[PDB]
């Protein structure tokens, strides 16, 4: 079970480059992510919310969040001459110069 | 059972440039992604919401937010003059400069 | 069983350039994704709202979201004089330059 | 069982260039995606909405929201003199320069 | 069972460049995407709605939305002086410049 | 069962040139879409909306939405001066130059 | 692919009885048989038989046998007063004896 | 790829009985034999016999035999007063005795 | 890929009976046999004589054998008064005897 | 990969009955044997004979044997009043005698 | 990968009886057997016969035997009022005597 | 990877009985036998004869022998009166005797 490979597998005599993500100027707020995952005879439970209850009565004002993740603000990126964010790479064999 | 694989598998002889995602400039707000991701003989249960309730009576005002992910507020980016973000990959072999 | 390759797979002698995807001045908001996902024998329950209740008596407002995401805001992006985002592949192999 | 490729499977003696999507200025809201999603004897159950009630009485407003995922707000994107977002693959061999 | 294949399968001597998607100036709302999905034996049950009641009696106003992805706002998208995002693919192979 | 390919397959000695879709200022709300789709042997139950109930009395103004995807809201586009989204794709093979 | 069955497939409410071969007194010799074979895809080369060479000088005598498979004896069979080699099946079902 | 099956496959309500093959009294010599072979991408090659020489000078006898089997001698079966060798199968549901 | 199966798969409410080969009196000589064989992805190679060299000048007598299996003798067998050798399957299932 | 079963899988309420082979006065000589080999992505050589000389000058007598399995004698067998060597399976299911 | 099973596998409520071989009077000589075996990506290289020579001169006699296994013997058996070798197998479930 | 099972494996209420093969008056000479092997990523050589020489000068008599296992004698049995040698197995289950 040869599951993540980023080369050479079972190979022979191979030139491999791999780049990968790049980010700039990102604003992200209450997100999730999975990169690269592996279950194998596993029972998971992610990620619920049960059983909310909320009353008001005469009241004049209110304001409820409930969740796996809550924002209530600001989330902000101000650039300027900002230069360069990325990946690179590179990769070079059998060479014969004579 | 060979499942990701970037580059020579169970091969001979390969050039292989690979690049990746790029992001500029890039406001996200409550998202959920999945990349890569093997579940084998697995069981789960992801982002269930149960059983909510909620009453008013005689309010004035009642702003109630329930869920996986709950965002409020501002999610900004600005740029200017911004230069560069990209990924790269180069790959070179078997060559014969005589 | 093999599901995702990006390359030489069983091959012999082969030059691959492999690009992927980009984004520039994107606002996403509550997205799902799933990129490369692969189940086997798996038994899953993803995103499921369930049982919910909402009651008003002589309030004068009532303002409810419920879900498996929510965002109630301003998710904004501004660019001015940005420049490359992009992700570039290059490959060369087997040259004979006599 | 080959599944998803790009490049050689199976093969001999190629040259394979290949590019992806690409983004610019693009405001996405509360969207799915599936890209190379393979299910194998699984069972799954995505995405539902069950048992909603909502009741009202005598009160002067009354604005609910219930879904998978719920955006009420501003998703905006503003560009101006941006240049470049692009997904490029080069690939070359047996070549005989003599 | 090869599904999803781009390039060489079971082949020799190919010269294959592949192109992708693009989008420049796109805002997309509540979309549904599936790109390169297989099921083998599978069993599911995706996007459904059920069991929704609402009821008013004597009151001034109700507004209620319930579905899958549920979008009441702006998604706008403004571009000015915007150059360039496409997917380019060049493959060269088997030249004899002598 | 070779299903989706884009290239040689079972070939010798081919010279392929594929592009792909492309997108300049579209707008598209609660949309579906499905390409390159294979079920095998498999059982689904996609999209459906069942049990909707909806009662009124001596109210002044009621208004619902239930479906599988609800866009109420404006989802709009505008461009000027906005200059290539194309997939390109140039493949050149098997040349003899003396 | 449903190849090979004996019984129901796909079906509803059946009595099914199904014999086999049956062999008495039987003297086989150097023989081949195949039942039930599915090849999909795969490459074979069975039972060949190459470069053969024989020389004989001044001499008096010379018996040469070349094969897959060579029987150079006595493959007899006697029986008396035997009785009995026979396969039987019998099914039953959905009887109603009131 | 549901292959070789005896019963029920995808089905219901079956009363299903099978019987199978008997032998009594054979004599089998240097036989092959392939009884649900089931090959997938598989490459073999399977008895072959290659570059065989013999040669004789004033000799006064000379026997050889080459091949994947060889037999030389006797295989007899002698049988007298010998009673039952069968395979048997019976089946009986959905029987409503009242 | 549910291959070799024998009884109920992906089925419900069955009575299935089978039963299997027998063997009363028999002599095999250097017979090969393959029941239930799979080849997924996999190479072989079985059974082959290469290279085979036999030289006789001036003798009285040379006997040679080669091959996969040899046999120069006597496979005898003898039976007398021998009763019973049957494979039975018997299968009851579903019945009301009220 | 669901391969070799006897019994249920993946079903309700079964009631299965297997037998298997029987013997009863067997002489085997230099016999192969597969039952239930399932291969996968493996690369195996068996039972291959390479490279055999055999050389005789003025010599009286030469008896050679060269294999996988050479058998020189007697492999008799002899039986008198022997009763009874048989696979049975009985089963017996939701019954219900009241 | 559920390979070799006998009984319940991913099932409900089975009444399953499953026998085995049976051996009576046998005479084996030499013989290769395999049941059950399973590979995965292994690499193997079993029973093979390689570099044989064989020189005689003026000699009288010469016996030679080579090979994986060699037999010169007598293997005989002898049988007489002997009763009694076979396996059996019982299952009953979901009885309900009233 | 659920291999070798004998009973419930991911089930519920299962009755199940099985067998085991027998043996009553067997004689056997350099044999092999494998009965549930497995390999996983192994490499293996079994069982070679290799690089074999045999010279005679003016004897009167020379016998060798060479293999993987070498039997040159008796290998008998005798049975008189012999009387049960079998497996049984017996399983029940979930009954109600009221
Ligand atoms: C596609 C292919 C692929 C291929 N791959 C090899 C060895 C790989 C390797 C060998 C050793 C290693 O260690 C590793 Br890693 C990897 S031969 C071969 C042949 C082919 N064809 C389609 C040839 C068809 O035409 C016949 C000749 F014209
Ligand atoms: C011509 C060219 C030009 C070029 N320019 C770049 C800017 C990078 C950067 C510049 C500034 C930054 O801040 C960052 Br981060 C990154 S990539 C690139 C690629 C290419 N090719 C297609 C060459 C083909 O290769 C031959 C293979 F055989
Ligand atoms: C002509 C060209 C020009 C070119 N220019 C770029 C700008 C990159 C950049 C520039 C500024 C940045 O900030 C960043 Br990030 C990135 S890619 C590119 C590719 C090409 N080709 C098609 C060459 C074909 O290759 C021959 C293969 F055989
Ligand atoms: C040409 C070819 C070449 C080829 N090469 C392999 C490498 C195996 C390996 C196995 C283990 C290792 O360690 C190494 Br290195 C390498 S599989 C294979 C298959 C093929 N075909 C023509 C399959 C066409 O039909 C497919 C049906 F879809
Ligand atoms: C002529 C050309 C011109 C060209 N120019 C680009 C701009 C890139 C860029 C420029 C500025 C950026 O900020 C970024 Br990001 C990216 S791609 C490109 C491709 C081509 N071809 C079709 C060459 C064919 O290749 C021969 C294969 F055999
Ligand atoms: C082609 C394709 C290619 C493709 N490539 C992926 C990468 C996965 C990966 C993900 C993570 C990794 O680390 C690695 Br390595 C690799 S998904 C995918 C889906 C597809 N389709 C369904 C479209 C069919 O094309 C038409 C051809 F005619
Ligand atoms: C495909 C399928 C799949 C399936 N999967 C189950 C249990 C999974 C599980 C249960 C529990 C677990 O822990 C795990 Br892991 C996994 S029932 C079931 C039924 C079916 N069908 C009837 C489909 C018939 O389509 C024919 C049209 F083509
Ligand atoms: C459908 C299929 C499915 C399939 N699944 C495998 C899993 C291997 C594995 C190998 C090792 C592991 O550890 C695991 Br987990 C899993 S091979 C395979 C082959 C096929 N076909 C040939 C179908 C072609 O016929 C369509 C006609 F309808
Ligand atoms: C089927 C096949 C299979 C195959 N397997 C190899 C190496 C295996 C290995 C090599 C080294 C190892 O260590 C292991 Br484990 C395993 S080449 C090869 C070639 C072929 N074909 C020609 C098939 C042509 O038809 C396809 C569609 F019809
Ligand atoms: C039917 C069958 C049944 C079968 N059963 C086996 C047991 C394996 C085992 C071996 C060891 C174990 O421990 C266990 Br559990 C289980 S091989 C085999 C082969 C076959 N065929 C090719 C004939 C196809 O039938 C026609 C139907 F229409
Ligand atoms: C009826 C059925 C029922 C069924 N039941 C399963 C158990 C899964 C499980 C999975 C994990 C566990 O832990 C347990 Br317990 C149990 S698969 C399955 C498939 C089917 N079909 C109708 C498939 C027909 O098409 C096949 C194409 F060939
Ligand atoms: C009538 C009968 C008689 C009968 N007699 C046997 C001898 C066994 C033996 C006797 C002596 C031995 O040494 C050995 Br080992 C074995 S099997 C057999 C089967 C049957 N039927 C067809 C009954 C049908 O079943 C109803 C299903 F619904
Ligand atoms: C009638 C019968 C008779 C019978 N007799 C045997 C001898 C065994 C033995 C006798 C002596 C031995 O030494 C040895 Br070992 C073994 S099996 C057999 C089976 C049957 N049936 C077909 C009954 C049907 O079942 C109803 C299912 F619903
Ligand atoms: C075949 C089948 C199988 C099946 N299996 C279940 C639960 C198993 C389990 C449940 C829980 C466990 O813990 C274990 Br272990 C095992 S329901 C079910 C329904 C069915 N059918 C209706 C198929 C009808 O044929 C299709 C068309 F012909
Ligand atoms: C009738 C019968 C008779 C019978 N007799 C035997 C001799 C065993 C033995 C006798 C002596 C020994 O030394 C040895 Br070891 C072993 S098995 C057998 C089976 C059966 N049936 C078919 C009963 C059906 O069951 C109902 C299920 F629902």
């Amino acid at each position: 079970m040869d599951v993540f490979m980023k080369g050479l597998s079972k190979a022979k005599e191979g030139v491999v480059a791999a780049a990968e993500k790049t980010k700039q100027g990102v604003a992200e707020a209450a997100g999730k992510t999975k990169e690269g995952v592996l279950y194998v005879g596993s029972k998971t439970k992610e990620g619920v919310v049960h059983g909310v209850a909320t009353v008001a009565e005469k009241t004049k004002e209110q304001v409820t969040n409930v969740g796996g993740a809550v924002v209530t603000g600001v989330t902000a990126v101000a650039q300027k001459t900002v230069e360069g964010a990325g990946s690179i790479a590179a990769a070079t064999g059998f060479v014969k110069k004579d």
